[PDB]
């Protein structure tokens, strides 16, 4: 397969203004007509070459003329001698149930789909897919009625129609010019959900939910959050909807979250169904969070789109940061920083590290799925959110304002939203567009001096950015690094040098630089890289003293949750030595007396104290170190639950109890005490056997919601308490008949710590709720075991490797994007140690070998293998 360059981008020879698409549907054979209207730009030898891929070909017409200029090739269409404007007809067939891989159009259960971001039109017809070439579509749709009597697409219904023997058809036009990722198809039999939302300025808006026929008493929910989107975007960001209907459909069979189609969204349903008995807290703000997305994505992708891929990050970034926001506003905006940063250090930072490493603009794609990815999301939205932090929020809207009237209606670059931001207002980016070119991840050396003649505070910052795989240079960059000097009574001492105050989030530009600080009345002890700032390892040799005095006095939640982390750090890799020498943990107690502080503080925030009750991920451990030992790490963190389940007994169980509910509510305050009494009850699953096997036991019998039940199952698996095959197994005989609710079940199995865990996990491809064809269904059962189960996937003897090798060999020809996702934890192999380096790279180059490798593996096997 080849790789593309970002510097090789040209405008196309060839645009197209106007498709009008028919769509005669059957699931064995779907006749496809395009008719599309197009202009040369380029010169007149250059041939119009559409992208296609596994189509039957059945006619070409220009201006209606039979066409003898063309020839096939090797995923395209190359047509000849064409004048400077002209209407092309296309006519092609496809196969919707031969569609394993879920790209283009599809067959979720009974219903038929599309997916067609970010390659996937050019496999429903010959086209120019590429999402600078924006166009204005009409769809008719032609469909047997009992089997499809909904028959969608993006835009307006604006005719309809009966036929002989059984057939109807629709027609829908959407009057936005858009690119070709963006179109969006379905057909079959729902229950419909529909509401209307007024905009700020008075437009109604029909709203319809699909669903499959049983489930509309798990919509509410989403419907609720669709309407929660819309009021936010108009209050927190000028905008309101543009289009007289928002559909969105729920389907089974979905590789990813959701899709932004315009005014067609389709989701995957584990981010629309929901029911209090089925679903979490964690579903439900997820299910908030991805409505949310996915219409924030009607500006910041669809009114403005993208110039080429490799500015995915343009709408990811800044859509994602908008979810962020979103939630934030709307919960505990200190939990969502948490989580966040957590995603941050704990998987993204080893995305940065690891050969698949690249910019949030990426210089080079082979498979373009492959760039969906933690960097271009998530790092994507912290360089939006140090956009936000070094204009402020005024500043920030006018970029805003900027961006659209500049671009509405058209495809930028990441490059033309920095401009807009710069612009609108004059604040210099010049150099902070060193974030979008550069890979890995900054490390930044902070030392500091106090002088008690001169009172003065003396910061000496310096950043590096080590060497990535993809990147031998790297210079510095424009670092935005928050700070808080606090006297010894917590109270914050007000930033200046020679009489004028100073702004406290700091201009790191340098390798290396000094800030002087003047009426520093007191030794300070200094809260750095708030709120995170900026997305960078911070290294500064903290005293625990320093860090349990952060964790009583610091104004903002997040530096207390995080100078807590700093705390456990030091600790984690303290004991992670010794589980290597066969030693037992050792804590100071002054780190176990921090966390009682906060069990019996009554002034915290529930939710911030779930947060700090909460130990870091194995994920989140394993950036701690240069050699991940993933059988230490995962010991001691059970080690560390154990200790302080034990010291902490009677605080843990005061505050569970304390923090009972008998009223289930989705609301943020409930959701914090559950948080926390869930953290409670998850410490004393570890502690005193009888009593933890009690209270586990009652819980899940007892709850009247999924989240206090599974908080139950899931700490009877992690403790491996004696009732836990039996709930285990009654769960199973409840619940095995709804996949979304036993992706949960199979997670729990997945993840056991159990000896015997690859075993049942294999035994598992077996189970009745269970199959390969589903892509939710396989990334909670094996991606789970492979991704969030490093103790088993990396056992001594290779069987982890093994297993999934053997699982991506029938997934890089049934579904390559799935197979992508999964072999992620594979390609981290210059994490270990040598001997399991060996093995990994051994079942690399097993997989190397496969007959018909996917370019989505190809491009992380060579990588990886490099
Ligand atoms: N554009 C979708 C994600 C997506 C990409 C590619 C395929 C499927 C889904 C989003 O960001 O929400
Ligand atoms: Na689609
Ligand atoms: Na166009
Ligand atoms: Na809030
Ligand atoms: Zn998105």
């Amino acid at each position: 397969p080849q790789a593309k360059y970002r510097h090789d981008y040209r405008a196309p020879d060839y645009q197209i203004t106007d498709i009008d698409l028919t769509f005669d549907l059957d699931a064995q054979k779907t006749v496809v007509t395009a008719v599309s209207q197009a202009v040369r730009h380029g010169a007149s030898d250059a041939p119009l070459r559409l992208n296609g891929e596994d189509l039957k070909l059945v006619s070409v017409h220009i201006n209606d003329e039979p066409w003898t200029a063309w020839k096939e090739e090797e995923g395209a269409l190359v047509i000849s001698n064409l004048p400077e404007r002209f209407t092309l007809k296309i006519i092609n067939e496809i196969s919707p149930a031969a569609n394993t891989a879920l790209e283009g159009l599809y067959q979720s259960g009974d219903a038929l789909c599309t997916q067609c971001e970010a390659e996937g039109f050019r496999h429903i017809t010959y086209y120019l897919d590429r999402p600078d070439v924006l166009a204005r579509f009409t769809t008719k749709i032609i469909a047997d009625k009992i089997k499809y009597p909904f028959l969608l697409s993006n835009g307006n219904r604006v005719a309809q129609g009966e036929l002989e023997n059984g057939r109807h058809w629709v027609q829908w036009q959407d009057p936005f010019p858009k690119p070709c990722y963006l179109f969006a198809l379905v057909a079959g039999d729902f229950d419909v959900l529909r509401d209307t939302f007024t905009t700020r300025s008075g437009r109604e808006v029909a709203l319809e939910l699909y669903v499959d026929r049983g489930n509309l008493d798990r919509a509410p929910w989403a419907m609720t959050s669709l309407k929660n989107s819309m009021k936010w975007d108009e209050e927190r960001f000028g905008l309101e909807y543009d289009l007289d209907i928002y559909m969105i459909v729920a389907v089974d069979f979905f590789n990813a979250g959701a899709m932004e189609n315009k005014g067609l969204n389709i989701f995957n349903s584990k981010y629309v169904l929901a029911r209090t008995d089925t679903a979490t807290d964690k579903d439900y703000l997820d299910i908030e969070r991805v409505i949310g997305h996915e219409y924030f994505h009607n500006w910041t992708g669809n009114r403005v789109t993208c110039r080429d891929w490799f500015q995915l990050s343009l709408k990811e970034g800044l859509t994602v940061f908008r979810d962020q926001e979103f939630s934030s506003d709307l919960g505990s905006r200190a939990v969502n920083r948490i989580n966040n940063v957590r995603t941050m250090r704990g998987l993204q930072f080893a995305e940065d590290a690891s050969p698949m490493a690249h910019p949030i603009r990426p210089d080079m794609v082979i498979e373009m799925n492959n760039f969906y990815t933690l960097t271009v999301y998530e790092k994507g939205a912290e360089v939006i959110r140090m956009i936000h932090t070094l204009l402020g929020e005024e500043n920030f809207q006018k970029g805003m304002q900027l961006y659209f009237e500049r671009h509405d209606g058209s495809a930028a670059t990441c490059d033309d939203f920095v401009q807009a931001m710069e612009d609108a207002s004059n604040v210099d980016l010049s150099h902070f567009r060193r974030w979008y070119s550069q890979s890995g991840t900054p490390i930044v050396t902070v030392k500091d001096d106090y002088n008690p003649e001169t009172e003065q505070y003396t910061l000496t910052i310096s950043q590096r950015t080590p060497a990535t795989p993809d990147q031998a240079e790297k210079q510095p960059l424009h670092i935005p690094f928050a700070i808080e000097l606090y006297d010894n009574e917590g109270k914050v001492i007000p930033l200046q040098k020679g009489g004028h105050p100073v702004n406290s989030v700091l201009n790191v530009t340098q390798a290396e630089q000094t800030f002087v600080f003047d009426n520093v009345y007191f030794q300070p002890v200094p809260a750095l890289l708030c709120e995170f700032s900026a997305p960078v390892k911070l290294e500064y040799k903290w005293s625990d003293q320093q860090l349990t005095f952060l964790m009583r006095h610091a104004r903002n939640d997040f530096s207390r949750w995080d100078a807590a982390q700093s705390l456990l750090a030091t600790y984690i890799k303290l004991n992670v030595a010794r589980h290597q020498q066969g030693q037992p943990l050792s804590l100071p107690v002054h780190v176990a007396d921090a966390f009682r502080a906060v069990l019996l503080d009554e002034k915290i925030d529930p939710a911030l104290a779930a947060e700090i009750l909460t130990l870091p991920s194995v994920n989140e451990m394993a950036e701690l170190f240069d050699i991940i030992d993933p059988i230490a790490i995962a010991e001691v963190r059970e080690a560390l639950t154990r200790t302080l389940a034990t010291e902490l007994a009677d605080e843990l169980l005061a505050i569970y109890n304390a923090n009972y509910q008998s009223e289930y509510r989705v609301e943020h305050e409930d959701i914090a005490k559950r948080t926390l009494r869930n953290a409670c009850l998850r410490f004393l699953a570890f502690g005193e056997t009888h009593l933890a096997d009690v209270l586990v036991s009652k819980q899940f019998h007892e709850a009247n919601n999924m989240t206090d039940a599974l908080a139950a199952l899931s700490a009877a698996v992690a403790a491996q308490l004696p009732c836990r095959d039996a709930l285990m197994q009654e769960y199973d005989d409840k619940w095995h008949q709804n996949g979304l609710v036993m992706d949960k079940w199979f997670i729990l199995q997945a993840t056991s710590p159990a000896a015997n865990v690859l075993e049942t996990v294999r035994g598992l491809l077996q189970h009745r709720s269970f199959t390969m064809s589903n892509p939710n269904r396989i990334r909670s059962l094996i991606g789970a075991f492979a991704g969030s189960n490093p103790a088993a996937f990396h056992a001594e003897d290779g069987s982890g490797y093994l297993f999934l090798v053997e699982m991506l060999t029938d997934l890089n020809s049934r579904n390559p994007q799935v197979a992508s996702r999964l072999i992620e934890p594979l390609i981290r192999l210059k994490r270990y140690d040598a001997k399991r380096q060996e093995k990994m790279r051994a079942a690399l180059e097993q997989l190397k070998g496969l007959e018909n490798l996917s370019g989505d593996l190809y491009e992380k096997i060579t990588k990886a293998l490099a």
